[PDB]
């Protein structure tokens, strides 16, 4: 269950994830190296995560890099998904090893509407600097993310 539950979120199968969510299983069971079926979610998935989440699933766990699915959702873009992890109660302000936030992932890759729903719609820390001493917009300048950077300082 466990490890076929993470097969199934991971190659993005809601049909299959259904179908092993009619067992008596443990959405938060880690597979064979260590992450649960919500951390190798195929993202682009907002389906599989509220299915996930709707058992019980943490969507706070870190992996072997302290990056929890809400920041992999924020690097990748994927609003949908983030979305859907906060209407979960999931951290937007949880932090990786580097003292990045979910905000300063989508805003160094240039996800502007990630970047908006974060300052405009959630308790994200626009002005958390990282632990190099850098926040989400000054990671948006370094790699030249301008519309990410007008956004920003337009509204916070």
């Amino acid at each position: 269950w466990g490890n076929e539950l993470a097969s199934a979120a991971a190659r993005g199968d809601l049909e299959q994830l259904t179908s092993l969510l009619q067992n008596n299983v443990n959405v938060n069971a880690q597979n064979g190296f260590g992450r649960t079926a919500l951390q190798v979610m195929k993202l682009g998935n907002p389906e599989i995560a509220r299915r996930l989440l709707l058992r019980g699933a943490n969507p706070d766990l870190k992996d072997r890099t302290g990056f929890a699915v809400i920041h992999d959702a924020a690097r990748a873009g994927q609003l949908d998904t983030l979305q859907t992890l906060l209407e979960f109660q999931a951290d937007v302000n949880i932090e990786d090893n580097e003292g990045n936030l979910p905000l300063h992932l989508a805003a160094k890759e240039g996800h502007l509407r990630v970047v908006e729903f974060l300052v405009k719609h959630t308790a994200s820390n626009v002005g958390h600097r990282n632990h190099k001493g850098d926040t989400a917009c000054d990671l948006a300048r370094l790699y030249g993310r301008n519309e990410v950077v007008s956004l920003m300082q337009a509204n916070g």
